[PDB]
C-alpha cells in the first residue's frame, strides 16, 4: 500500500538526500553521494526527477570541462532512468563571498557575480528541461538594523529579478522563477521573509507574471504562520508555482524533517488544499535526513516523504468524499462563503434594509457554527477512525 | 526636554487610555472613560488627535437620538482642544454575530451587515476629518482547518474591499483605506497575517491606489518578523498611509505595551527609518496601559509613548550625525547598496568579465563588512554614551 | 467505537464547557451553564467526574447560605450521576484585587487575602472527596522589569506554598498540591514559566512531598516546549499528580483547543508514555470549545477530547505491541539506553581502555540509528497504516 | 568612558572570537586563530580570562606530544597576559560519535567514552585554575518522539553526573559543575530545556551542592522566557556558577550575537540583577561575531560586549540612585513584597478578619500599582534621558 509512482510527482533536491549531516555544531556524518547514484536509487524508489543547484552538480571553481563531464555523467543518469529535472537553482549563500547576499550584497561587484552566476544556471536548467528556476535569498538580510538598508535592498533585488526576466525574454526561454521565502536563518532576519511579502513584491517586478513563490512548509512555520492558508493565498493569486514539502515542529532553527513528521494535521490541510485545486507542479521535497542516519535511514526518510503524502492524500479524498462531511460543510455554511457577498452591487446593497436597519443581528449571533464537529470529522478521516 | 507638542503628529485610538482593563481571565479593574476626558487628558499632553472604532464612540445599539449626543459632546472636545481625528474604523470583532468574521464569515447576511456598519462610519469618519479608515478583520480566520475555504475567504474579502471602494469614489470622499495585518488571536490564525500577506492582497484589488497598510509594531513581532523592515518594504511600495505603535515581548498574545517598551532597539531603528524616510503620517499608539494601572498610570504610560518616540527621534538623529558613524556608513557599504548593480544593462553585464571569469571572489570574500563596529557606534547612541 | 467510559477517568473543568465566549476582543457568545447541567451533561458523555475553582462552583461574594445551596445542588448532581470531583483549585486571577497576583501580589493584604479563599475552597474540595488542589499563578508576574523582584516573589511563593503544607498537615488531609506552569499570559510574564521552574521551585518547600506539577499541554507548548518530554522529566521526579490536557498550535496565545487538536503528534507520544508509565491520574481536559459553538458544538468538543484519548491509546497500544516496532527499538538501541552506563563503578570505568585509549570513534560514529525508520513505524500506526 | 579592566571579570570562550564563520549554509569566512594571539588580543582589551573546550585548545585527536605543545603555548599567553581561566568544558558534541548524544547516547560505549573524555579535561581545568566544569548536553535529545526514551535518558544523565561528582570529591578537586541549558539546536529538542529544569534535575543528584546553572541569554529567549526572571530564580536556589552573556532577537535559531544586541531591557534588567545581587562569578561571553564580518571586526564585536555591560552597569545605578524612582519603588510597594506575608504565622492568619470577612477588596482593587510610571523612569535612565 501507498507505493509512491511517477505519476505522482514526487521530486528531490540532490541536497536533500545527499546532506552530509554538518549542522552549525557537528561535522558530517555521513559521505558524499555521487549524484548519479542519488538519481538511481529516488528512480527506484519512485520518484518523478530531482532537483539541483548549480554547485550540487558542479563543484564550485571546476574547468569547464570537469563541468561538461559532471553534466554528462548525470545526464546519462537521468536518461537511464527516465527522471526529470523539473526545476534548478543557483547556490548564493555557501561560498563566503555571499557572506552579505548575492543580489543584495553591498558590494556591487558581488551583485554583478551573483547575477552571473545565476544566468549560467539558468542556461543550464533550461538545457535539462527545468520548468521553474527558484531563488531563495538566504543570505539577503542582516543581523542589525544599521547594515542593510531594505528599501535599497529591494530596488537591488527588483533590480536583479528585473534582469533575469529580460535575460530569459530574450532568449526565449520557457523557465519562470519562484521565489523562496524564509524569515531568518542564516541571517538574523532575511528579506521578503513569508509567501506574502514575496508575493507583494513580485507585483512591483516589470514582468510579474513570469514570477511566483515556491513556498516551504518549515519556512513558514519558523514564522508561526499557517502554512496550508499561505499557499491558498498563493493560489488564489495564481502564484504557485512550485513547493516545498517537509516537516516541522514549530518556530526554531529550519529543521527540514521529512514530510509529514512535523504539524501533522497541517500536513492533511495542506495535501487536502493541494488536491482540491488540482496543484499540477512537482511535489518536491527540500528535507534532509537527521544527521543520526546512516544511508539506509537516508533512503527510509525519503521514503517516507512519499508514503506520507499518499497516506494524507487518500484520507483527504475520503474526507471530501464523505457524505457526512458534505452535510457538515453545509452545515457550517462553507457553501454560502462561496457565494458573493453583493452581486446585487453597492446601491442594492445600501438599499437592503435587511442588511442592517431591520438585521436581527442577535438572531445570526445566536447561529452555531458547527466547526467542532466539522473538524472532529476531519480528524476522524485522517486518523482513520470513521466510526 | 522631550515634551511633545501637537505637531509631532501623536495620536491615540480612544480604545488605548479606555481600555478597562478586561482580559480573557480577568475583569476590568477601571472605569469606563468617558471620550472627552480622553480627548481632553491626550491634548494636555501634547497630543495630535484621536482615532476610534464607530462602538467606541456611539456604544453598539444606540438610537439615533443617544447618537447625535454621543458625537455632539465629542465634536466640542475636539473643538475646545484643537484635536485632529486623521484616522478611524469599524468594530468588526466584539458583537456575537462577527464570530466567524465580519467581511469573510460564512454566513453571507453578516457580511452584508459588517459592509453596512463599515460604510456608516465612514460618513461619519469623514465628517469629522479622517483621512485613513483602518480595517482589521480580526476576526476573520479559523481555529480549524475546514472552517474557511482561504481562496472562498480571499474573493469575500477583495469583494468587500472593492466595494468599500466604489463606496469612497461614488461619494467623492478623499479617504483612502489602510489595511492592519495581525497573525493570529482572538482566531486561531487571521487571513491577511503580516504586512506582506496584505500589500500582496492589495494589488488584486479593483482600485489599488486606495489601499494602504497600517502596520503594528507588535503584529508583526507575534509572527517573530523584523518590523522595521516590514515598514521599509511598505515605504517602498508607497503603501504606508498609518502605522501602529507599541511595545511587545516577542511571540506571544497581543500585548500592546506602550511605544518603547518591548523591543527598545527595534523601536530605535523604526523611528530612524520613519525619520529618515520623511514618513508625514500619524504617529499613533495603539497600545493598553497595563491592568494593574490606575487613571493616574493610564497618563502616564500614554505620556511615555511619545517621550520614547522623541527620545529615539534624538538619539537616531545624533547617529546619524555622528561623523565616525558616516564613516562606518562608508566602511560598510551602505552608499554601494543604494546605487545601480548594473545600469550599464543586461548585454553589458554578460559581455563583463570583470563580474564572473576575471571576478576576484576570494578578495570580494576576505573584505570585512564591519557592520558589528557600525552596529556598536548605534548602541552608544542610543544609549546616550555618544551625544 | 472510541466511546468513552468511567473506566477511562476522563474529567472536565465547569469553566471548559462553561466558558461562555468572551475573549479580550469578543464578547460572550453563549448563555451561563448552571454547573447541575454540566455535570448531567458530561456524565452521559462517559466522563468519570469535574473539577472547579471556588467561583465557578459559588458565585464570588455569595452568602454563606447561598453557598450552601450551590453545594448541595451540585452534590445533588454528583450523587445522581456517580460523577466524582478528583480536583479543584481556587480563582486568584478574576477579581481585579488579584491584577498584580494572588500569593505574589506587591501588596501584603491581597497576599493574605489569597491565601485565606484558597484555605476556604480546600476544605470544600476535602469535603467533595477531592485528591489534588491545584494552583495555577495566572497573575504571579510582571509586564516590566522594576514591578517584581522575583526573588521575593519566589520567598512570597514559597512562604504561601509552606503555608498551605502547614494548613492540610495541621488538619489530616489527604489532598495534595500541583502546581501548574505556564509561560505567560494574562501576565507578560508569569512565575514558575515551565514543568521545570515548577519542578525545582517545589524542592524548596519545607514539606516538598505534598507538592507536584499539574502540566498543561498547551502552555509547555507556548514556550515551544516538547510536552511529553516535560511530562517524562515529571514522571521521573515523582511529580505528575495530575494533567491538563488540550490542543495548541505553537506559540501564541493559550488557545485551549480540544485534545488531538493542535500538534496532533505530540498528543500521540503524551498519550503513549501515560499509558506505558501507568499515569493513574485523572485525564483531565482544560480546553474552551471554540466562541463560535452553539451548545451543540459545546458538547461535541468535549466528546472529541475524549474520543481522541482512545484513538491515540489504541494506536500508542498498537504501535508498542508491534514486533516490528520493537524489532526497530531495538535496532536504534532503545533497549541499550536503560542499560547503567557505570554499575561497574569509577575506578572500574578509569581502567577500561576499550572506553577510551582503545575506543573506535569512527566505528561507533558509522553505526545507525535508524530513527527514522522507527519514526515512520510510529506515523505508520499513528494513521492506521500499517501495510 | 567604559573602558573595561580585568577587574571587571570579562571572560570569553576561544570558541567565540576563534569562530571562523561556518554556519550551516556556509563555509567559513575567517581563518583559524590561534589561541596565543585571542588570549592575547582578548588581554589587550580589558578582559579577565578566557575557557575552552577541550577541542578548542587540543585538536581531536592529537597525540600527547602534540597536546603539551598546545597548552604549552597556551600556558604562555596566560601567562605573558595574566588571563585567567576560571571555567572549561568538554566537546561531547562535534565529533559524529556524539550524533545522539555524549551522556545519553542510546549507545553505552558512547556514553562511557562522553565520560572519559570529560573527566580527562577536568584534569587540565584543575591545572589551568579553573573554578567551574560546564557541561552543555547539546547532543542530548532527540529528532522524533521514539528515538528517546526520557525517563531513561534522564537515569543516564543523573549517572553521568553523579560519576562526575564522585571523580572530584575523589580527587580532592575545589571545581564545580554547572549545566548550561538550552531548549532546542542542534537537537530537534534537547534535555533539561531551560534553567528551571535542570535546576530541577540537579536537586535528584546524589550530592546536589556540587552543582549550579550556567544559563546563556539567548538560550531562554529561544523558548521566550524571561531571562532576567530565569536568573533570578537560579540566584534564590543559590545555583547560578556561571553565566554566559550574548544577544538573540526572539525565537530562531541560536544566534550568539554580542551582548548588549538583541533583547536590549532584558540585558538592562539582568545587569542590574547581577549588580544589585552582588553576582561574583565571570560575567562570560558567549557569543560569535557574525561572519560578515572580518578579524577587525571579531575584535570590535568582543569590545562592544564588554561595552555594553558597562553602560548598563552605569545606568541601572543611576536609576536605582534616582530619588524619584526610590519613591516610585515605595508607591508601587516593592518594599512589601520583600516582607513576609504572614510571619505571625498560620494560625494567626487563620484567625485574622482583616485578611478574610472584614478586607476591603473593592478599595485594595482600586489602587492602582504605578508600575508604568516607575518603567518610564527606567527606561529614561536606560536611554540616559536622565542622568
Ligand atoms: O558554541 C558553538 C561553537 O563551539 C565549538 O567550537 C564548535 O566546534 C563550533 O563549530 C560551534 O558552532
Ligand atoms: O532554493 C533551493 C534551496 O536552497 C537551500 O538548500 C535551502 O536551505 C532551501 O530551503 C531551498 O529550498
Ligand atoms: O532608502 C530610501 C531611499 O532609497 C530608496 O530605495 C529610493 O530609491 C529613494 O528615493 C529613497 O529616498
Ligand atoms: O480594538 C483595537 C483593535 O482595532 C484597531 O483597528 C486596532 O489597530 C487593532 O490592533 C485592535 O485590536
Ligand atoms: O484593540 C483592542 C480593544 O479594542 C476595542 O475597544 C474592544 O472593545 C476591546 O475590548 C479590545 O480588546
Ligand atoms: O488551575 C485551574 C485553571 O485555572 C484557569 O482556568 C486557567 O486558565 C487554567 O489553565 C487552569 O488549568
Ligand atoms: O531580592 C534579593 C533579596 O531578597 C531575597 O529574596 C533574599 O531573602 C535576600 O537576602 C536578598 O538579598
Ligand atoms: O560550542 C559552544 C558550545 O559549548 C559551550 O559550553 C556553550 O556555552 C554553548 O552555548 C555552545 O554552543
Ligand atoms: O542544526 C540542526 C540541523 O539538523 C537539521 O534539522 C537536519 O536534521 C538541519 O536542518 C539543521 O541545520
Ligand atoms: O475571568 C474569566 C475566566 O473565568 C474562568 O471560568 C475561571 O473560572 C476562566 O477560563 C476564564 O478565562
Ligand atoms: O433615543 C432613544 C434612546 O434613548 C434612551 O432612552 C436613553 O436612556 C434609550 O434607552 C433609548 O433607546
Ligand atoms: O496589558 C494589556 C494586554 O494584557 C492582556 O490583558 C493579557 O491577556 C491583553 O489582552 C492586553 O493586550
Ligand atoms: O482570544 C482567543 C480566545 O479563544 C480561545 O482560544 C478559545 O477558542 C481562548 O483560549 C482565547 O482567550
Ligand atoms: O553549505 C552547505 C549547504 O549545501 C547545500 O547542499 C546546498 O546545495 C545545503 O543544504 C547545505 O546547507
Ligand atoms: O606526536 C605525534 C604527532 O605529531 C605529528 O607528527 C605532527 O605532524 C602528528 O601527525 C603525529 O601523530
Ligand atoms: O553569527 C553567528 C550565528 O549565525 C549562524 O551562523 C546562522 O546559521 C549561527 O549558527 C551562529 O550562532
Ligand atoms: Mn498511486
Ligand atoms: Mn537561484
Ligand atoms: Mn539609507
Ligand atoms: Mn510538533
Ligand atoms: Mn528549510
Ligand atoms: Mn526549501
Ligand atoms: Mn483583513
Ligand atoms: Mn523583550
Ligand atoms: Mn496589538
Ligand atoms: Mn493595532
Ligand atoms: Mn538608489
Ligand atoms: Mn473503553
Ligand atoms: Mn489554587
Ligand atoms: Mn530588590
Ligand atoms: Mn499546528
Ligand atoms: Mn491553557
Ligand atoms: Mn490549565
Ligand atoms: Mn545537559
Ligand atoms: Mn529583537
Ligand atoms: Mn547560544
Ligand atoms: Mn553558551
Ligand atoms: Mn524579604
Amino acid at each position: 500500500n501507498y507505493q509512491p509512482t511517477p505519476e505522482d510527482r514526487f521530486t528531490f533536491g540532490l541536497w536533500t538526500v545527499g546532506w552530509q549531516g554538518r549542522d552549525p555544531f557537528g561535522d558530517a556524518t555521513r559521505r558524499a553521494l555521487d549524484p548519479v547514484e542519488s538519481v538511481r536509487r529516488l528512480a527506484e524508489l519512485g520518484a518523478h526527477g530531482v532537483t539541483f543547484h548549480d554547485d550540487d552538480l558542479i563543484p564550485f571553481g571546476s574547468s569547464d570541462s570537469e563541468r561538461e563531464e559532471h553534466v554528462k555523467r548525470f545526464r546519462q543518469a537521468l536518461d537511464d532512468t527516465g527522471m526529470k529535472v523539473p526545476m534548478a537553482t543557483t547556490n548564493l549563500f555557501t561560498h563566503p563571498v555571499f557572506k552579505d547576499g548575492g543580489f543584495t550584497a553591498n558590494d556591487r561587484d558581488v551583485r554583478r557575480y551573483a547575477l552571473r552566476k545565476t544566468i549560467r544556471n539558468i542556461d543550464l536548467a533550461v538545457e535539462l528541461g527545468a520548468e521553474t528556476y527558484v531563488a531563495w535569498g538566504g543570505r539577503e538580510g542582516a543581523e542589525s538594523g544599521g547594515a542593510k538598508d531594505v528599501r535599497d535592498a529591494l530596488d537591488r533585488m527588483k533590480e536583479a529579478f528585473d534582469l533575469l526576466g529580460e535575460y530569459v525574454t530574450s532568449q526565449g526561454y520557457d523557465i519562470r522563477f519562484a521565489i523562496e521565502p524564509k524569515p531568518n536563518e542564516p541571517r538574523g532576519d532575511i528579506l521578503l521573509p513569508t509567501v506574502g511579502h514575496a508575493l507583494a513584491f513580485i507585483e512591483r517586478l516589470e514582468r510579474p507574471e513570469l514570477y511566483g513563490v515556491n513556498p516551504e512548509v518549515g519556512h513558514e512555520q519558523m514564522a508561526g504562520l499557517n502554512f496550508p492558508h499561505g499557499i491558498a493565498q498563493a493560489l488564489w493569486a495564481g502564484k504557485l508555482f512550485h513547493i516545498d514539502l517537509n516537516g516541522q515542529n514549530g518556530i526554531k532553527y529550519d529543521q527540514d524533517l521529512r514530510f509529514g513528521a512535523g504539524d501533522l494535521r497541517a500536513a492533511f490541510w495542506l495535501v487536502d488544499l493541494l488536491e482540491s485545486a488540482g496543484y499540477s507542479g512537482p511535489r518536491h521535497f527540500d528535507f534532509k535526513p537527521p544527521r543520526t542516519e546512516d544511508f539506509d535511514g537516508v533512503w527510509a526518510s525519503a521514503a517516507g516523504c512519499m508514503r506520507n503524502y499518499l497516506i494524507l492524500k487518500e484520507r483527504a479524498a475520503a474526507f471530501r468524499a464523505d457524505p457526512e462531511v458534505q452535510e457538515a460543510l453545509r452545515a457550517s455554511r462553507l457553501d454560502e462563503l462561496a457565494r458573493p457577498t453583493a452581486a446585487d452591487g453597492l446601491q442594492a446593497l445600501l438599499d437592503d434594509r435587511s442588511a442592517f436597519e431591520e438585521f436581527d443581528v442577535d438572531a445570526a449571533a445566536a447561529r452555531g457554527m458547527a466547526f467542532e464537529r466539522l473538524d472532529q470529522l476531519a480528524m476522524d478521516h485522517l486518523l482513520g477512525a470513521r466510526g
